[PDB]
């Protein structure tokens, strides 16, 4: 498979190899703030990243992934809509060619410059590969980025990108603290959905924070110097690696806040 984000292998083509592309619980979606309803039964959200152990940063030809040690309950997400414990495995971003696009989820059809996904798996399923086969296998915490002030907690990430320019490059990336990527508020929207890349599995509880983080133009500019290609191939800038909004179908988006 050679799926990607170009004219010839982009999101409108994915259904031919991945028919679940046209499924009943596909992501991302537009979040209509006037239709999402406050749900007073959501328990509080618990982001417990004090013991997070980052290992490595990888350019996989689709995004860059910061990977963590998930062999024990070191960094976990619990509470909110979630039953049980979800272990942080990695984070990555989706971004645009221009500051006015880049996010996957939209808010009243607004696109942000980028979107951060912190990916966690349900520890009751024992490993990540088993989890992705379950309707409640993953929890992805989504955080919008807007361009304004620099985010200091992002800069260690920006600064290593030069070293993983092309597909298949990785670098050691220890002692990175993902708490530095969080906004002040944990107010969120939640809905059931899917992975936003092939294989597009419908295994995700989405938790999308309402408060964006600000990053500087210089910071997002550096994302856009990455490459989708491997070393020694013609240069294709890693930009616009986002899937557009998919039909909501028979789903409700719940708000944690009034
Ligand atoms: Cl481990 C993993 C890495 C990337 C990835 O990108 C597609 C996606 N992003 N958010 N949900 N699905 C999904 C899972
Ligand atoms: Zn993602």
């Amino acid at each position: 498979h050679h799926w990607g984000y170009g004219k010839h292998n982009g999101p409108e083509h994915w259904h031919k190899d991945f028919p679940i592309a046209k499924g009943e619980r596909q992501s991302p979606v537009d979040i209509d703030t006037h239709t999402a309803k406050y749900d007073p039964s959501l328990k509080p959200l618990s982001v417990s990243y004090d013991q997070a152990t980052s290992l490595r940063i990888l350019n996989n030809g689709h995004a860059f992934n910061v990977e963590f040690d998930d062999s024990q309950d070191k960094a976990v997400l619990k509470g909110g809509p979630l039953d049980g414990t979800y272990r942080l495995i990695q984070f990555h971003f989706h971004w645009g060619s221009l500051d006015g696009q880049g996010s996957e989820h939209t808010v009243d059809k607004k696109k942000y410059a980028a979107e951060l996904h912190l990916v966690h798996w349900n520890t009751k399923y024992g490993d990540f590969g088993k989890a992705v086969q379950q309707p409640d296998g993953l929890a992805v915490l989504g955080i919008f980025l807007k361009v304004g002030s620099a985010k200091p907690g992002l800069q260690k990430v920006v600064d290593v990108l030069d070293s993983i320019k092309t597909k298949g490059k990785s670098a050691d990336f220890t002692n990175f603290d993902p708490r530095g990527l969080l906004p002040e508020s944990l107010d969120y929207w939640t809905y059931p959905g899917s992975l936003t890349t092939p294989p597009l599995l419908e295994c995700v509880t989405w938790i999308v924070l309402k408060e964006p983080i600000s990053v500087s133009s210089e910071q997002v500019l550096k994302f856009r110097k990455l490459n989708f290609n491997g070393e020694g191939e013609p240069e294709e800038l890693m930009v616009d690696n986002w899937r557009p909004a998919q039909p909501l179908k028979n789903r409700q988006i719940k708000a944690s806040f009034k």
